């Protein structure tokens, strides 16, 4: 007997195309719908019984903190169904490492959720997407994905979505981790070297059927000559966290540090992240003294995965205390 | 006899000092004289004739345009003396990749120029800065360094400074290149593996002589839900260009495009980037329709990297297409 | 109320000394004894009442069986001690990685074990050996390493004994996993990011207190117009199995497979690993006919991995269905 | 208008079939002949004027020295014709990087000459080939190419055939290079990054027109507890030079030295490379006395690379000193 996957699309390259075969990175994203996708690999009958939903049709370069939460609320309906077993979901790849945390934070359920998109339009030659599609269902499918957090099954790898991210631009190992990945999906089958540590859907203390909002959080870049401006225009407009997006391992300039005490005092949550992504993390009290301004370290997470974890915290906690165990668990 | 070799120091980790042998991690940089670096070293006479000059003492995160120039211009002085073989300078590692690509750019001398920090401060238990700084000198003193443009020498490796980033946190092993290592520098040799193709110091088209001071470059981050206000508040601020720190290929949310176009036509140059900074590149006309809205892309340049070449391109022109060959080009 | 680490010193570059500070890569290895080491880290004291025992003192490329037997023996003796909560052994860097996916298979103890070297000897210039066994003895006195298998410190990581393989050359980073490491250590802190997810120690089928003397396994390469001359002459001076070192995905010239044929007809065991060893794995039935030839893929393991594991499997078993389960389990 | 590119096809999984569209791993080689390969990419007619010859149809893990020769001399032949511009070799992925360096050695021409294959066949659902192939004729038709030595043109890549190598099994990213990739390719179009520093085709001492034998070479691998039978055993069948796979920094058992000594007494070159194959380089007189024992150390290069240029070098030399040199400029 054959699993019940259900696929829910939102747009992305997986769906696009290309003006000619070799076009496999000037495309339009977010053109065929779920069906014209599933009728695409006929192969994933041999592996499961499979319908599609279209939650949405986006570059998701653009999506939304509304697109997140109807998605989220979309999982969660279908995970609580007798009737589904797995669930994939199609994805453009640019915020495709920020939809799976999410989901890995919000959904409390151990059914497999997987994010899948590919970096070539169907319409390329050598289009990663078919593969990609039918590695998803693959894994969406199996008893080994049960209990495993969300997963991202591109480059024939068994990602966590927690730290999965994008990495390379062009290729189709875009997607990467400093953990590493956690197995491999090779002819329809999983292979697993690696189990989560850090908590995750059914282990969460979030659920997405007790959000209905989420708290603006912004995202600043650090850099050389970096000044105080962005910070504080994000605030002005509504920012309830930044993300520090710093050099190194979450450093602050002198030109920067009395701005974020100001708004931290004024109630703005200041969490140092960095642009040092390929491997380590920020650790709190080297850099800056977070004890002593009441800062939160991200931990291992880039600053677009901080943002979301900050996002998901916020609904339940504004204690830095809190938010930096939070930050220290997920 | 030996060659003459001037360090320069800046401050930086490499000068820096924790409270016990066991704080890899957790101390306090800029702390140590130049006199008691090379001191720290013995060594290095044994390779070169070493003289110090302390040029600032700065953590690297606070590091400003006018320090830039400030260190840019007295390695011109020096590169010009006769007196000189080759230059180091010791640097805190987070802006590191900044000021090596910087000097790339604006020296017009074939000598070499080595950039070099520590990811651990001198005090700690297995410190990395004694042997960069002895194989810094030994670079610099070496006849294959010459034309090969500025090099960074962390972790036995000779790195481009063009393209060389701090990619990890907290290890030694911090600096990587997408294109790779040039060379490797074991017990005082350098072995060669690779050559720069990019256009650099005595075949740039740009010169520290001619530059009083440097356009003020910013750069906003991109992510979901992302809006507009980072890279109005920062135009409004004195930005001539923005680096647009993208999802992805550069991609820009539907929420800020028409921010973007507005400040192009009002005069500020558009440069995407990303934060997808392990490979790949950012190809022009595929996100974004470039040509249609008098914008430039960053090529492979990581945000901060495109900001420092934006900044040099800008003293010789504000034509947009030729701001493109310059990004195409070095 | 600290633990008690007990230090095993059987030798290796963290035990040796150059001729000047700049021999960071020409030294004699095993030249210190293990008291040495520990005075050489007078902070070990803050962190576990540590003592060290001299095992061996060899040159790993130089290990025998005998001397992996002597270890694990003594590791077994230590383990079953009251008065012993964790267990060092410093190492060569050669067969490290041999010698640490030996103890994780027969090691039946919950008890942390960490394998550590050094790519420099103490007597150069930042030598890695001081932070590296700081942070061994850190995560043998850990409450988190309880149950995770045989642990590697080096480098500031927490690598998994199974999969780290030296694969780096000169520099510090030299050991590195495929599946990436498992956590991090800094300033005596451990932070998990994985967990193993192959059978290890306590869930082993494996025990040192059954084996008195290993199999004689021997190991062959595959390149262009190989031949069966190695592959028959290890047989006939003993090898019981055979890890064929294979070019891609275990493949076998067809100037050998009827050698192989024929050896197999005579008992000796045929295991496919490869020289393709930063990812992927070895697939049944794809290169080769495994299940008509009756051999054995060595999945994921590289040769000198391989080898390891099929000697300690040999000690239970001749099934080549059951040596293909525990390569598909270990 | 268009370059005339001609294509040498060799076999390989470029050229192989599977039993289903899911079937990426499990396949037979070297099944479809040069003229279906090139009906298989239509688009090859907008980048250049192209025609097969099919030169051998063999999977690569069987290639033999005889097969190089024909390919080598069929090239030579095709580059001093004033009708070919660039040369595109179809080849299995085994043996794709030792065949690579081969022609990089002792093809005297500066037409550019790409091998390329495919790691899934191209009856597999988003098979490599098709993209791969394209890549490789737009390569060999780059006016950038010219002078470049062998190229490798997979995952987007332009990779050295010098040093990539066959690194991860499965994935499509299995060609990789300590030094980097020089370049990529993406619509039709090269992007470089760094050129080449080693000797090659015009500026190499070796000539594919005066080779008309090789001299037979061998690889042995090391490992704990490895003996003298499999390098005894080689060089008692025909072996002139033997390449060690040695543990760490080409280091040799003290059981083996001997061995080696009595072996190079009788003429047997002894070549110290390692299986660490990530980066690093085998370093003279630091394992081994290599000038007491006139032993050769192969530098960065892997074993099955080592073997291609000792056998190529010794066409020309026995001088041990000479040999250096060689593996240290090519």
């Amino acid at each position: 007997k054959l699993a019940n996957v259900v696929i829910l699309a939102t747009g992305g390259t997986i769906a696009g195309a290309g003006a000619s075969a070799a076009n496999s990175a000037t495309y339009q994203a977010a053109k065929l719908g779920v069906d014209k996708l599933i009728a695409g690999v006929p192969e994933l009958a041999d592996i499961a019984n499979v319908r599609g939903e279209q939650v949405m049709q986006i570059a998701s370069e653009s999506i939304s903190n509304d697109d997140l939460l109807k998605l989220g609320k979309r999982v969660a309906e279908l995970a609580e169904s007798k009737d589904v077993d797995g669930i994939v979901i199609t994805h453009g790849t640019d915020t495709l490492e920020e939809t799976a945390f999410f989901l890995n934070l919000v959904e409390k359920t151990d059914k497999p959720i997987v994010v899948v998109g590919s970096m070539r339009p169907g319409t390329a030659m050598s289009a990663d997407g078919m593969l990609n599609l039918y590695n998803a269902v693959a894994v969406a499918s199996d008893k080994q994905s049960r209990g495993k957090g969300v997963l991202v099954t591109m480059n024939d790898e068994i990602q966590s979505g927690r730290d999965v991210s994008k990495a390379v631009n062009i290729k189709t190992e875009a997607f990467k981790s400093a953990w590493g990945p956690m197995g491999m999906v090779v002819e329809g089958k999983s292979y697993w070297f690696r189990l989560p540590a850090k908590r995750h859907t059914v282990n969460s203390e979030f659920d997405i059927k007790q959000i209905s909002s989420l708290p603006q959080v912004d995202i600043a870049y650090g850099y050389g000559n970096v000044t105080d401006t962005a910070y504080k225009a994000l605030a002005q407009n509504g920012a309830k966290a930044l993300i520090h997006a710093g050099t190194g391992n979450g450093s602050v300039s002198s030109r920067v540090v009395p701005a974020l005490q100001e708004l931290r005092k004024n109630g703005v949550q200041i969490i140092r992240s960095s642009h040092v992504n390929q491997g380590g993390f920020v650790l709190r009290n080297a850099e800056q003294p977070d004890d002593k301004n009441d800062w939160v370290v991200a931990h291992d997470l880039n600053p677009q995965k901080a943002r979301i974890l900050a996002m998901v915290a916020m609904t339940k906690t504004q204690d830095s205390k809190e938010l930096q165990r939070i930050f220290w668990e997920y």
